[PDB]
């Protein structure tokens, strides 16, 4: 996802 | 890192719109060879949430105008000053 | 490939420069991760060989200025219209 | 050299 990929 | 060549482009395309007051925050990778990333911009603290609001959107086509890997990117405003 | 997407922005770098008549030529190759470019430009035919000179200069700095891989840029001007 | 380079 989105926020996922924001780590 | 090359990552910091395309930060150093978000960060400058942001800080030429009007109504920005700096860059506060910004967090950019890599999805394959897209760039997804999250930003908050400064802005004057008696803009209104509606200005604010349009400043963001400008930084958003500004940035993805000039930087083509950008496929998702996220815009949200701050006072400051 | 990504050099398609540097030669774009130093066209669009030296289209923004006062006094040029559209990139006539671009030829860019990697030397490593550097990039070695020669361009010629199109200029008022109107123009002194002078500021000519002056034009090219420009557009050097400030395609250099936006494209930071490229180390070594030879433009030079020819009238077009 | 840098006309090499040009291919």
């Amino acid at each position: 996802s989105f926020d996922e990929v924001m780590l």
